[PDB]
């Protein structure tokens, strides 16, 4: 598939942007110590530092919202690029969706003005969208 | 594949069906006055709206069981769509599911009585269960 | 591909494994009497049980974990299998990702001492890693 380089680069990069979300959730933890297990709590400083921070909140928010819209993405995309869609257009949806989503993550963990965050979801949303439309109508065809 | 047009079908309706779930919770948000930001809070009437909601939560709870099922479903359903199962029975499972889960939010979000959700959700894992182990007779006996 | 039935293999198990964890969760709710939705609560003994319990939330955490990382696994895992990789050192690959996720949830679970859980984790996600980076590296010289 022609489509499909750009798919699996885009893809790759948001699996690993979404892993980074994962490691300063965990030095947040550390530097706030803040944890949400006494097993960890115990091994860090005692039972007090078992205890929710806005942080580390934020972190996990940032992350479940990455969970709900990289992964129909990844599964979207990828069904997408078998289609045999226009090269370049295939490549603004992925990148839409790239910018869109790593703009999300520096918004919300930089604390950026409202509505920076909820923009940036949304536009990124937008091919998603496109693509799901299209895969319907493929789908549906093939009935 | 004679099953991967209509495993396409019910998984891009599926995600269509998370979307608006996710549309729904900030519809509720705005409504209801609960945010989860103090950004959003001071954006839509103080920072009083940093606060948790019943009917916010109820949201979050649907989507994270969505995103519990719904994506190992789009896995399963895949590799299962390539398996070359009988047409109907692969219709049938697929069916179930989109079926179960679309009836799984609207018991959840529509607060209906229980057990009737709990029923949904069980009764749509069933066909996820059915296509797990087949994939699992077949990954196993091509090692 | 010659790396895809141990991939499917892993991959099945693990899917399967978050669905014990899906049970486990339901098993304690009931046990410890904790509902998070009042019409749960009034079916299973009153509104007093819509609370929360640490156990339950325990049981959550795990299968969020699960799904912050079985999920990436389950994409780049499918991608990485057409690469055309080592059999020995795909098989590698997967073995160290099943193994350290099932050790995961066992650590979590039964409240092993930290940092178990933690280097579990870690560990994990160490080939989903290489798979990633692999992953980059062609799609990046197909563009
Ligand atoms: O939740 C936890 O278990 C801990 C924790 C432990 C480890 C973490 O990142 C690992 C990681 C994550 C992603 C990766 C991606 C690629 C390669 C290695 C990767 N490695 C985060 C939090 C925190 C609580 C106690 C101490 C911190
Ligand atoms: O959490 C947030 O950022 C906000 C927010 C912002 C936008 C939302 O839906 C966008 C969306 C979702 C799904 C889509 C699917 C297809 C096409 C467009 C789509 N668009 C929801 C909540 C809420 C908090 C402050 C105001 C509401
Ligand atoms: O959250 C809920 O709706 C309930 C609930 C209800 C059912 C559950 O497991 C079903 C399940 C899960 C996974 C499966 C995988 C394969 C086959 C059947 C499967 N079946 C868990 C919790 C709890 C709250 C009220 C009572 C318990
Ligand atoms: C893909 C990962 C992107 C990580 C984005 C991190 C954004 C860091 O941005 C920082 O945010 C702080 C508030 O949290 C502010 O105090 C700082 O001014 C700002 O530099
Ligand atoms: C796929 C999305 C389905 C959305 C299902 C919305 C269900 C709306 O159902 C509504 O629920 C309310 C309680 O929340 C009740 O007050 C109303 O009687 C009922 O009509
Ligand atoms: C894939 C699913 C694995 C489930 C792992 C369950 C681990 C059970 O382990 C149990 O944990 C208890 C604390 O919770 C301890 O009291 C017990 O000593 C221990 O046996």
């Amino acid at each position: 598939s022609p489509a499909l380089p750009a798919f699996l680069l885009c893809s790759t990069l948001l699996v690993i942007k979404m892993y980074v979300v994962a490691i300063i959730t965990g030095q947040v933890r550390l530097r706030k110590k803040a944890f949400a297990n006494p097993e960890d709590a115990l091994r860090h400083g005692g039972p007090q530092y078992c205890r929710s921070d806005p942080d580390v909140e934020r972190c996990l928010r940032a992350h479940r919202n990455d969970m709900e819209t990289i992964y129909p993405f990844l599964f979207l995309g990828f069904v997408y690029s078998f289609l045999g869609p226009n090269p370049f257009v295939a490549w603004m949806h992925f990148l839409v969706f790239l910018v869109g989503r790593v703009a999300h993550t520096v918004a919300y963990l930089g604390k950026l003005r409202a509505p920076i965050r909820s923009v940036t979801y949304t536009l990124a949303q937008l091919p998603c969208a496109s693509m799901a439309l299209q895969i319907l109508w493929e789908a549906a065809r093939h009935l």
